[PDB]
């Protein structure tokens, strides 16, 4: 009894000892700070970030609960040291919310770097068919372009002050002005 006690104890602190180990791992790459460099480079970050996140969501789980599981059934029938392997739960635990804590937040500031990055996209190639103008329907058909684009700048000024608020409305004016003059155009052929 006393000897596959010990045995136990020792083949829980193996698995125990590597799940801490991939834990670290996946908090290696879970804190990059890029957000990305353009339109392009944040949907690839976002897109594997996704993935990663589901990925190591599921599997760290998985392994996590299986160790809990197994430390309270050692517990529950009387093993010593019950007092050892309860602090090894929760410092287990503990790593395992703080990675998915971490994961998150990193979630969200991609969240927000694709949206921002996807408004300036956007902003920059409905000047592009602006210019793709200098029946009369299709301008027409911009018009619900650009309002949504406007829908959009408008939003965002929720999110953001200063610096960036600020590029975001010098964008929105300019497309309205770029529009507008389109707009002076058009309405003065009829």
């Amino acid at each position: 009894n006393a000897l596959e006690n010990m045995y136990h104890l020792f083949q829980l602190k193996r698995e125990t000892d590597d799940l801490e180990q991939w834990i670290s791992e996946k908090e290696l790459v879970a804190s990059s700070p890029e957000m990305g460099q353009d339109f392009d480079h944040v949907t690839l970050l976002r897109d594997k970030f996704r993935d990663f996140a589901r990925e190591t969501g599921a599997i760290g789980q998985e392994r996590v609960d299986n160790v809990n599981a197994f430390i309270e059934r050692l517990i529950d029938a009387g093993h010593s040291e019950a007092a050892t392997i309860a602090e090894w739960k929760d410092g287990l635990n503990e790593m395992w919310a703080d990675l998915l804590e971490l994961i998150d937040t990193r979630m969200q500031l991609l969240a927000a770097s694709y949206d921002l990055h996807r408004y300036f996209y956007t902003g920059a190639e409905i000047l592009g068919l602006i210019d793709e103008k200098h029946f009369e329907r299709d301008v027409h058909l911009l018009g619900v372009q650009v309002q949504q684009f406007q829908d959009v700048a408008t939003r965002l000024q929720t999110a953001y002050a200063g610096e960036k608020a600020e590029a975001i409305q010098n964008k929105e004016q300019e497309v309205s002005a770029a529009w507008q003059a389109l707009l002076d155009a058009c309405a003065g052929r009829r």
